[PDB]
């Protein structure tokens, strides 16, 4: 049976500025480097970034909607926001569903998002407005 | 300040045989379906199907590193691997590089793995077979 979330690896073009972006920009914490890569952590996120000559710096209207959203509490959410827009971070979308929602790139183009809010306050909102053709269970 | 993974949203073509294969196969909590998504969770982890009609079904050299790791216990691991490997799911890795893990694929070739360990277990492990100019901090 999975229990959850083990890791996630983003493949990374140059791993210096991924590095100087996770850690100093976003905060997490940077416990080992190597030659290609790095292991990173927030909160119980096990993060690996691994150096791929393969990776493409990807415009946003070039790669598809997957994406990986990071917790923030509301309180402390406009101030990262503001953050991200002082470091020129591009924005990939404008939010319009429920929670607080910042949608920015990484330097390969990777989908990043911040959220507030839970699975089940988005379920209970949708409980109230359903989506289209939605079914519960 | 960023506190774990919110949730991970992967771009799906079919949402059909996605919900199937990450509810059936992989056995997630499947809480809502619609017309356009799926919400699954495994563990803490808020899983969202998004169908996106950019998504394109990619084999695995057409792809880079980026890729999902799920937890498993080390008592399950091994039947769960053979079980995927029986039900003919195409993969992607064979050298264990980074501990005890399977490398699967998800019907658009999204990058998968089952692993066994914690990132303090993968850090113990890598202090005495380090990756080439590991430090760590
Ligand atoms: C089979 N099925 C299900 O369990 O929930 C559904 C929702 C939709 N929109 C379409 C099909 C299903
Ligand atoms: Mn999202
Ligand atoms: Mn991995």
């Amino acid at each position: 049976m999975l229990s959850g979330l083990n890791h996630l690896t983003l493949a990374v073009s140059q791993l210096a500025p991924s590095v100087a972006f996770y850690q100093q920009l976003l905060g997490m914490t940077l416990h080992a480097r190597w030659d290609s890569g790095a292991y990173l952590s927030c909160g119980d996120l096990w993060l690996c970034l691994s150096l791929d000559p393969q990776r493409r710096v990807t415009p946003p209207e070039e790669s598809d909607y997957t994406h990986y959203a990071f917790s923030i509490s509301e309180a402390d959410f406009a101030s990262f926001a503001a953050r991200l827009e002082a470091a020129g971070v591009a924005v990939w979308k404008l939010n319009r569903s429920e929670g607080a929602s910042h949608y920015f790139l990484d330097p390969d183009g990777h989908k990043l998002e911040l959220h507030v809010g839970s699975l089940a306050q988005r379920l209970a909102a949708c409980r109230e407005q359903p989506y289209k053709g939605m079914v519960f269970f």
